């Protein structure tokens, strides 16, 4: 397209001497020789890049730009270009930092709007007040960013490059989210009401943790060579291949913004796929951030796609489209069970679910007691309440019943309530305004059947969405609060008799759900016992809320199938080929 | 005549397998102790192996030369196979972040998941039963098999040599009867936790969706599909032939992986075609049990 | 490959080049060359698109029908 | 060869006719037609045989003839042979039996003499008298063995047949076993003196399950495909494969003569390797009584080689050997670097080594005692003393010393001494007159330097090689008793203070050697701490003498390097090839 000089046909021939060089045969140089194709090595590559970098002063050349330009005057183009030839955020300034938050769509690696220009308020629950309007999303939106996706897999740059490529991308981008990790922090307690102490070891802290994990298994994924029945006299080799399934779209809760993006999205790029990821409509700030520092990381454009709006739109269409072939979710029972209804009649799509459970925490009298009741506030009363394994049952022994609530009743006292932006605070607002309504009904409807209110169960006098740290004790089996999940900062205790295992279990493993539980016991006998018996996913011995990347984690009978974190994650995003031979 | 089950006879299985899980001497043995018990059950077939055989051929049609090779003889290798990996499910200890200075220690552990209802497809009878059940069974697991309605009888005989190959009763239960009555109960049922399916693509819908309505309990399907195959020139012709018959012509046509659609390059398709017409009229039809035969009738009017 | 289906597939050539070009392009669970109808125990078999998920037959066939607990400690 | 009456002729035609119709072109059948070459599925092998039968009424012909006879006049010529067409033992009645032992070498399938037909004595150590007179092996003999071995791995069976085939050999040879488990449970009680009640159990009942778990394994070992780096824009595939070594070279040692036997050949015959095993020359009876049963569960000839014979002669020549490619080993140290040592100037051979230590039993006051004694006991004179993993030291708190030493001997009285047929014996006598010997040294070196003898500590009044059960307190770390293994029923125990975990390890892990160890206690957190302080290989905790063939099993830093049973134990007799296409 562009026109040479008089110097630049100097450059263009001493780049022609080269190439009838580095080439072996080549019979003549001419505009429609490709540089492949007659022969050239990885070795020729790196040769060429230094023979041009010698003629030119400069000249920031690298062996990536020589693998899209083949042919000699698509090179000699690209390189006369070399020699010769804004984002709309919001401003705010909070915690000795200044802000700047993305509020738009993200399709194909560009903050654009959505039709029609329609927008809602997201809340700042410390204070009420709303911090700025975002984009709502529409079906028009949704059919480009699939688009957007489909493209980068098939024909993009995502698809050709190495493994080992893929997982430099994913480590470089959890550096940029190191460097930014104060910012992070602070959108998460702005948005999601986060203390900023616990924001930087969990939300933000484990998100890069993932990133990290999850590049290093890139180019990890081995197949297998399979010993098959030879058909005597001749013979047979059979060979298996992990691939990529395709486009994935991925919706993630409220209770952890970044970090439930983190752990899905990880695993499904270390695969190899695209991603339309669709987050919570109340916290929509901390996705719009990390779609920003994929361009300063270097991922190509249409690989992360992010449409912020309601579930009831977005994320229906997802599932009936028939170009996205894997719909990972976290959130309810029944919107779940509507998820995979719809994924049988779409294209028979592969779907893993991720539902809350009521999980149990027995405690005995043969365990310490002054860190069971560190442990004890520490599974109920751990990022608000707001957690997916709370502590939904406390089952104490009777010697130690009374001593213990006592000692949890003193130690409530002394937790601090106010703004999560300062260092003093322990406990935090709740995420949003329709979820403190539904906490205020529970501890209501707690206390009509007839369990016995220690302290709090209403609403803090304070601007904001705070909520008072509740404790009930003598609950029955049969009562609500002991059925139905909280999810809020309640800690319901129950007594059973001492010297009664098989008893206690009964009652533990008596529930639909089965994602998590938990044990305190000094006796080697009871834990290994206990932990065999109990019917969940996670079992916690002597601790509770400690998660590793590298361990898996997922649900029994009815919360969900599959499994997020560790190896078995990337089972989930892989599909294998089978080759058979016969020579 | 074949006894039709009802919706009281299915709720008499799942109690059954629920007990043989639970209470039952199978959950309790070890896992070396199950390995043997299903290759015990392995030799119990080979030693009937040509009864089966007979079986399969007034049941399904299916050849007499071609059911001891394929039918009988991979039923067989199947629970050979899946007895050996009773006793090899590991798990794994996870280096794991360690709350300095206090130490941690983590582990996965594999278990069964309970109690399963497989559903079968009528062109491989005894074949499909063997590949679900073996390795359900090898888990630790007990089993709820529905046969198809066209081939029961393989199934049936099955059932017989459980009891002399000495597997605890409950484990197996095989219900014969139509795939709307039984099929959809199972889904229904709260007790089964995995619906193990093979047939079409309309029918593996609605077991999808009626699991996930039921107690989103698990799934994995495996359905029909149009395989191609390519065919170039330079590849040696009649060894193409033979085996461009056999992708097509294998057990009388039904094959789940049959070659749906066959391209042939230019060069060669008016010489391929000519040496394929040739050997059709050699192939033999008549009786199954007949070991002349070659091609054997369908499975159903 | 311009079908919804994709369980399997074959190939047949002398050609090196061709055989393990072909097997990678072509979307399809199972791929054969120079033959056809040749499955193990030992090894999986499973659909791609529309012809379900999962596997029978081989490891992977044990991991449907089994579920993972984990446990951890601190001391 | 042979010639054809008027009859057969008529067959042979009815099989030429079934030969056209069964091959696809055939455009005429002579006898140097190929079947295979023609091009016959393994469909096809079916319907032969069956036709076949239709003609010649019974004719037991199975599809492993036709793979042997492939040409026409070769298949005829076997069908017609078909049609028209001793081990000296050494009797002996015990235990309601006949016995039948054979007392020659094994060389290709075939119980044959030695050169110049040299033998020596066996002993009966319940009585003291001679059962039989064994070949004894020399230079010469080897030489046929190894070669014999070569054989059958290249030109032979062995290395034609199917994975899953070599697996249904091996799971034979276990059934086989089963059978005659009461006939070989009984041959180690006259051999090497173990008690009748313990041999079924332990000796011959371990055997079998060893069998059966590796033939499991046969037909499970995959290699791998690797995702390396493509040499854009061409494409790469690698692969890998595990591959036998080739002939193999085992040595056992005379405490577990079947058992040991068992755990090395097993892995190795189920990677798919030919054997030369060298037993022990005090018992070689159990190792010549397995290798009647490889000739009836099927195996085919040149396998297995068995060499009854001295170390010195037999042991050495396998390692200068250069067709042999790996030589397992379980014995002393001293032995064992000499193998090692033969192995880097002979030809680079690889080696793993098993050698003896001085396994620490460290027992706090929490654990519950009577159960304590019991195990306590049992590590110590589980099989007559004789174990590899037998309790060298017994660490045993202050506070339950005492009372600990007093329940002991009362159990020691009670244990029952006599021949081991009897029932009612619980205790048996020792292997053979060389040890015994040494164990009476021992006990005298004890007392000399100043240990407190509670009981036993010298031969027992009686005829045969019986030893009194042994217990040594108030012995110092310094001591020669501490630091030396015993290798028989002596009970070494030790003091240390009150609320001291740390102290204790330091004495315990101060030894040269760390094959095996143990801890007695109810406290979960001292378990685990205690159990990744402990430099040993196995580790039990509340229990001792529990090993499993699933389980893998080796030392740590003088106690050899590489493992036995479990899946680690095949990656020794396998080689990884490594595949690299470029397309
Ligand atoms: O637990 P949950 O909270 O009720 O929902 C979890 C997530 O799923 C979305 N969601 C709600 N209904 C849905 C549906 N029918 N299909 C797909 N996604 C849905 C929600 O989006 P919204 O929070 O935007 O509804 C939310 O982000
Ligand atoms: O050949 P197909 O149609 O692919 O069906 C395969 C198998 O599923 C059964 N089936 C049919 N409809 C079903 C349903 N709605 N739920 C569960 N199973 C069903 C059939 O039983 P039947 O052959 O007995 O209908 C058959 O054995
Ligand atoms: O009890 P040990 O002494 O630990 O020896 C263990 C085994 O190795 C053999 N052995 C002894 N010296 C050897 C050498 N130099 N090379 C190879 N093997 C040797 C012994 O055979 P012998 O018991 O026949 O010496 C014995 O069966
Ligand atoms: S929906 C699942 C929610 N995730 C978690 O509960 C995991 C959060 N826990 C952690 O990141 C760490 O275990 C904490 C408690 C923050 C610190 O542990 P420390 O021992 O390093
Ligand atoms: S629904 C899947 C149906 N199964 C099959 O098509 C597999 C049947 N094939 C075989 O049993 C062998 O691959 C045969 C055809 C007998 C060839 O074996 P030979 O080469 O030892
Ligand atoms: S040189 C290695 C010595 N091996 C052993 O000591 C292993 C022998 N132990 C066993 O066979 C079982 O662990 C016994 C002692 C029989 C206990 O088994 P039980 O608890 O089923």
């Amino acid at each position: 397209s562009l026109e040479l000089t008089e110097a630049e046909l100097a450059t263009a021939e001493a780049v022609r001497s080269s190439w009838m060089r580095i080439l072996p045969n080549v019979p003549e140089v001419e505009d429609s020789t490709d540089f492949f194709k007659s022969g050239a090595a990885s070795v020729d590559v790196v040769r060429l890049v230094e023979e041009v970098k010698e003629l030119c002063d400069g000249l920031e050349l690298e062996n990536e730009d020589v693998y899209m330009a083949t042919t000699f005057r698509g090179f000699i183009q690209l390189l006369v270009r070399k020699l010769r030839g804004v984002i709309n955020y919001v401003e705010k300034a909070v915690n000795k930092l200044t802000l700047q938050m993305p509020y738009q769509l993200f399709i194909g690696g560009e903050f654009v709007d959505a039709e029609g220009s329609k927008t809602y308020n997201t809340i700042n629950p410390t204070d009420g007040s709303v911090i700025c309007q975002v984009s709502l999303a529409q079906v028009s939106d949704v059919d480009k960013a699939v688009a957007a996706a489909k493209e980068a897999f098939e024909n993009g740059l995502w698809g050709k490059i190495n493994a080992r490529d893929r997982g430099r991308l994913l480590y470089r981008l959890a550096d940029v989210m190191e460097q930014h990790q104060e910012e992070l922090a602070t959108i998460e307690a702005l948005d999601a009401g986060a203390v900023y102490t616990l924001a930087l070891k969990t939300h933000v802290g484990m998100s890069i943790q993932t990133f990290r994990y999850f590049a290093g298994w890139c180019d990890k994924i081995q197949g297998a060579t399979i010993p098959i029945n030879q058909a005597r006299p001749n013979r047979n080799l059979t060979l298996t291949k992990k691939e990529p399934v395709g486009v994935c779209g991925i919706v993630i809760p409220w209770n952890y913004p970044l970090m439930m993006l983190s752990w899905k999205t990880a695993a499904c790029l270390a695969a190899g796929n695209t991603v339309v990821i669709k987050p919570a409509q109340v916290t929509p700030l901390t996705a719009l951030k990390f779609a920003e520092l994929t361009l300063k990381a270097g991922i190509p454009k249409g690989v992360v796609n992010i449409l912020p709006g309601s579930g009831s739109l977005v994320g229906q269409r997802l599932s009936d489209h028939p170009d996205v072939r894997k719909i990972g979710f976290t959130g309810s029972t029944e919107v779940g069970k509507h998820i995979m209804k719809s994924c049988a009649l779409s294209n028979v799509k592969k779907v893993s679910l991720e539902l809350g459970g009521k999980s149990p925490l027995i405690i005995f009298a043969d365990c310490d007691l002054n860190k069971a009741v560190q442990m004890g506030m520490s599974s109920v009363f751990f990022n608000k309440g707001e957690n997916c394994i709370a502590a939904g049952r406390l089952f104490v022994e009777e010697s130690i019943h009374n001593q213990f609530v006592q000692k949890v009743v003193e130690e409530v006292e002394k937790m601090k309530i106010g703004n999560p932006l300062e260092r003093d605070t322990n406990h935090g607002p709740q995420n949003h305004e329709a979820h403190l309504r539904k906490l205020v009904e529970y501890c209501q409807r707690g206390v009509k059947e007839g369990a016995t209110l220690v302290c709090g169960g209403n609403q803090v006098p304070r601007p904001g969405f705070f909520f008072q740290p509740t404790v009930f004790t003598d609950v029955e089996d049969h009562m609500y609060i002991a059925k139905e999940e909280s999810f809020g900062p309640i800690m319901i205790i129950s007594r059973f008799a001492d010297g009664d295992v098989d008893a206690v279990l009964s009652r533990a493993n008596a529930t639909e759900f089965g994602l998590a539980s938990g044990v305190f016991t000094r006796d080697i006998n009871k834990a290994l016992y206990v932990s065999d018996k109990l019917q969940a996913g996670t079992v916690f011995i002597n601790t509770y809320n400690k998660t590793d990347v590298a361990a898996p984690f997922g649900g029994f009978k009815q919360s969900g199938f599959g499994k997020d974190l560790g190896e078995a994650a990337l089972n989930e995003y892989l599909r294998i080929k089978t080759v058979t031979f016969e020579y």
